[PDB]
């Protein structure tokens, strides 16, 4: 079924891609990028277009529930 297909941008220029089913949590995203080695202490999810803040959102709602695309490029940035 239908499946959110993101591009991890991660701001040394490192570049990752992962699919997560579109009923999984944004958490599952913060996770993912935390294990990574970006804390969501320390960093923020942004997506390119649309543009969107995920930090904004509750980390409980799903891909779809978040109105996410079907391919979204994702910026890991530093809090500010």
């Amino acid at each position: 079924g239908p499946k959110a297909q993101l591009m991890l941008r991660y701001p040394d220029g490192k570049r990752e891609q992962i699919t997560l089913p579109e009923q999984a949590k944004l958490l599952a995203l913060v996770k993912h990028v935390q294990s990574k080695g970006y804390p969501n202490e320390r960093f923020e999810l942004l997506t390119n277009f649309p543009r969107r803040k995920l930090s904004h959102l509750d980390y409980d709602i799903t891909m779809q529930e978040a109105g996410l695309c079907p391919q979204e490029t994702v910026f890991v940035q530093e809090r500010n």
